[PDB]
């Protein structure tokens, strides 16, 4: 009888698509975005995160009120994990090393997710260690597992997917993507291929931290992006390659998008933009549609390097 | 859809969705518009786009030429800063050198030029340093956010009429916070012509209930209560200004987030707390009362609503594995 949505997660999904048309200057092809900011949560994750939890439900796995959820994870999975958590009743247990970021253990906080802090000098194997410890002490448990939970995988099969083949009328020749866990670009590929088999699909990773091109993992700023490992549920046959893009250039762009496009976005969204003009700068692809994903909102990382020079720049004055 | 062209095709059109947890049992409908859903996150971004386009079309500005100035920090600065950084205009922000660092960073991102004045002047001094700008820049000219009628008028032509779209024209009662009062005039005027009979609140801090007849004062409700009748608020389109005190409105919205997993600011805790006010009377049983939440609520890390959070994950520790 009328619009109004009867739960929250109703909100989730359903993202609009926007053309990029001052950075593509000198572009034979249309590049458009599909903008995750616009979720409860402000980024893509909320998407995997409903998945998982939900799936698990109609599975009769977990109840509401006496099952504990546990998961060794933060940063934009964890916020959107403690989110899903709150909604349904959840009780959520999340693991991680101490030197993790204030800003974002205070987001997962406020939606009443339990942290527990690992000690420093075990890093992740520590995490995933005391989660599992915890899995196993605790009377009604569950771990979601997103690395190798297939419910990843599914949500953008199901619905990340189709919204990119519906919005472009179904003339999407290339997509482009960030590898995490590997659902959103797995799942989108798999389901773009589903409907055109000619469908180029891409992958991008740090090119400091290159393993799926054979490299070896390290530090970088592409937050979201890059864990240092190849997840279960990556799908490697779906994609023609990884790009590869430096933490510089997707710093840069991601600062470039802001002043001249209005896209507040993240580092991510900014390696993905600079994979996609690229693509969009080869003479194969001229009068091409990429489309690509700006994973979530920027003013996140408003203490990251993202807004190094702006932060400074303003103390001083 | 189609594809957008433009970032500022994604303005407006916000959901609304039902409360039903800090609602039981009050005996209302609540529903809550979701202004987080706008490029900066804001229903800053609906009044900053119209002020612009409005005086484009007016050929009172033009992009490349002319410099816009405005005295605002905040949400409408962010917004502003959004709107001209796509538009193509030079944007000039005065602001207290008090004012947040992270509001401040966010407005640079967009390109505008942040001018700080005196933390002894507090707003006066931002407003008289922004006309002593205006007088002596060629081609600048000043939005006017408390006076312009362009800003009541994009609640009257959006923000209003999708409220009885997506109520299939059944919202009894409309709630909302009060700044400069351009949302709740234009909803209360597009609602009130659709069915006369459409009650309409608005709300103020506690601490500054001038509305009311109080003093001026400090308050923590952020985007709420300016100290002042803003020109372009109507008065006669109310039935009156609920108050309600920061401390509500802070414990409302963290229980927002704990318990209906939205994020919200402490704004959309006052407007919440107003609207079970109103279900809690016999009148209103049984009606639906829609409200707004005008923003994100990670935007505020660094205030009150935070600190308690702030201050025990300060002090938690590692543990052994
Ligand atoms: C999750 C994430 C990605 C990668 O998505 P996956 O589906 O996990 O591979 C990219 N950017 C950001 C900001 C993310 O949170
Ligand atoms: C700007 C604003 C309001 C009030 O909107 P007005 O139309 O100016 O009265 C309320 N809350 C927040 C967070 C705001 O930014």
């Amino acid at each position: 009888s009328t619009n109004i949505k009867k739960h929250v997660s109703q909100l989730i999904g359903r993202t609009p698509l926007v053309y990029l048309n001052k950075v593509t200057e000198g572009c034979g092809a249309y590049v458009a975005v599909k903008q995750e900011m616009m979720q409860p949560t402000a980024s893509i994750k909320d998407r995997p995160a409903y998945a998982m939890i939900t799936d698990a439900e109609e599975k009769n796995l977990i109840t509401p009120g006496k099952t504990t959820l546990i998961e060794p994870t933060s940063g934009n999975m964890g916020i959107s994990m403690a989110f899903m958590a709150a909604m349904k009743g959840y009780k959520m247990v999340l693991t991680m090393p101490s030197y993790t970021s204030l800003e974002r253990r205070v987001t997962m906080r406020a939606f009443g997710a339990e942290l527990i802090l690992t000690d420093p000098a075990k890093g992740m194997g520590g995490t995933v260690k005391k989660a599992y410890e915890l899995l196993e002490n605790t009377p009604n448990a569950h771990m979601l597992q997103q690395f190798s939970n297939p419910a990843n995988t599914q949500v953008h099969f199901e619905t990340t997917g189709p919204e990119i083949w519906e919005d472009t009328n179904g003339q999407v020749d290339i997509f482009v993507m960030g590898i995490g866990s590997g659902g959103t670009v797995s799942g989108v590929g798999q389901y773009l291929k589903s409907k055109n088999p000619n469908v180029k699909i891409y992958g991008v990773e740090p090119s400091e931290s290159n393993v799926l091109n054979g490299g070896k993992p390290g530090p970088h700023h592409i937050t979201g992006n890059g864990v240092g490992f190849k997840p279960d549920i990556l799908d490697l046959d779906v994609m023609e390659k990884v790009l590869e893009v430096s933490s510089e250039d997707a710093v840069n762009m991601a600062r470039v998008l802001a002043l001249k496009e209005g896209l507040m976005v993240g580092i991510s969204s900014g390696a993905n933009t600079v994979a996609a003009l690229r693509l969009a700068q080869l003479p194969e692809n001229k009068g091409k549609l990429i489309v690509t994903v700006h994973p979530s909102f920027g003013e996140r990382y408003l203490s990251s390097v993202l807004f190094q020079e702006l932060r400074q720049e303003a103390e001083n004055m």
